């Protein structure tokens, strides 16, 4: 098969065991992953059985089925909030298990999204208890697997902008080194980023970094411009439609804005014909427009893609070379929400590591031959 059940590669590159070992060994950061999109199937089962959720073993499997013109998985996230996640400890568990799974693929630093609005308003778990539980999961995973992490409470853009302000209020009342900034997600259509100006102002005034989903679902490149130049985000999530405006691309290339990208993005898989998906995905054109991109899983267990596979897809389907992948690694370091000393250390250490893995890929290929 193919990672994420995406269309089969039409590029002539045959992925070998050597390639898979390379993609696996690559040191990685992950900057775009939703906690609730990283729940293991069997943990989903355990949560459902304990909560008595109105979801049977087979309803759980349409949830985890990843088809050829795949539907978006936002409804699964909604089901988790409404029926499955009923105690703070459930949030601890899924954070710990996500970080364990990321670490297994040599993710050394993961920044992940969680929507507090759903947890507080729908699950009925107080913010303070929810955040503490997630932070415990993070600290346990650092202890057990050596993976570092940041939590990014994220605005549910389908709810009123007052709920977004409420998140920043919660964050200010519960400061923790693990909690680094805010994002915004859920359905972008008709919920433009400027609607949430107040929460972004408040987050930045409180010393938090910010990011935003923008230009997904074919939404206008204007949304990317608004995120960067009104909300003043530190990085952008997706950003695909920016390719429609090469002038803006030039400006943001010069500013070095990092764009988190998701090869398994459901919208493009669903809307592009399978024979044109890899060819016409705007992500393919972004680096040539001068933009710094960085590949990620988004919803790894629901998209059926792990970090090693997300990196593989860039090479197998999207025409990016080994050298391009080294740049993407460096882009992830630049985009991470850590201090300059940490970034410098990662550049100095991971670049030579990458170089050795690239030489070993060549040696492994020769040995297979
Ligand atoms: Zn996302």
């Amino acid at each position: 098969g193919t990672p994420g059940n995406v269309p089969a590669a039409r590029t002539g590159i045959e992925i070998t065991a050597a390639h898979r070992a390379f993609f696996h060994a690559l040191p990685k950061v992950e900057l775009h992953c939703h906690l609730l999109g990283a729940v293991r199937h069997d943990t989903f089962v355990a949560l459902a059985q304990r909560s008595g959720a109105p979801i049977e073993r087979a309803e759980i499997d349409a949830f985890y089925a990843r088809g050829e013109k795949p539907v978006g998985v936002l409804h699964v996230l909604r089901a988790l909030d409404r029926y499955l996640l009923t105690r703070p400890d459930d949030l601890r568990r899924i954070a710990y298990e996500y970080l364990e799974d990321a670490a297994a693929h040599n993710v050394r630093h993961a920044e992940f999204f969680w929507n507090p609005t759903g947890t507080v308003r729908v699950s009925g778990i107080p913010y303070a208890d929810a955040q503490a539980a997630i932070v415990t999961g993070m600290r346990d995973a650092a202890r057990d697997f050596g993976i570092g992490a940041r939590l990014i409470p994220s605005i549910d853009r389908e709810q009123d902008p007052d709920e977004a302000v409420a998140i920043v209020d919660w964050m200010k009342a519960n400061r923790a080194d693990e909690v680094a900034g805010i994002g915004i997600d859920y359905r972008e259509n008709d919920r433009p980023p400027e609607l949430f100006w107040k929460a972004y102002r408040d987050a930045r005034a409180a010393g938090f970094r910010t990011t935003a989903h923008a230009g997904e679902f074919g939404m206008p490149w204007r949304n990317v411009e608004t995120a960067v130049d009104l909300l003043h985000v530190d990085r952008v999530d997706h950003g695909y439609t920016i390719v429609d405006n090469p002038e803006l691309c030039a400006r943001y290339a010069e500013r070095g804005i990092v764009f988190t990208v998701v090869p398994t993005n459901s919208y493009y898989l669903r809307t592009l014909p399978p024979d044109q998906w890899a060819e016409r995905h705007p992500m393919r054109k972004m680096p040539g427009l001068g933009l710094k991109i960085h590949p990620n899983t988004d919803d790894p267990t629901l998209h059926k893609v792990n970090p090693s596979e997300a990196w593989e897809l860039m090479f197998s389907h999207f025409g990016f070379t080994i050298a391009d992948l080294k740049q993407f690694m460096l882009n992830g370091i630049d985009g991470a929400w850590v201090d300059d000393d940490t970034k410098a250390a990662w550049r100095a250490a991971w670049a030579p590591e990458f170089d050795m893995l690239a030489d070993t890929l060549a040696a492994d290929k020769l040995a297979a031959a």
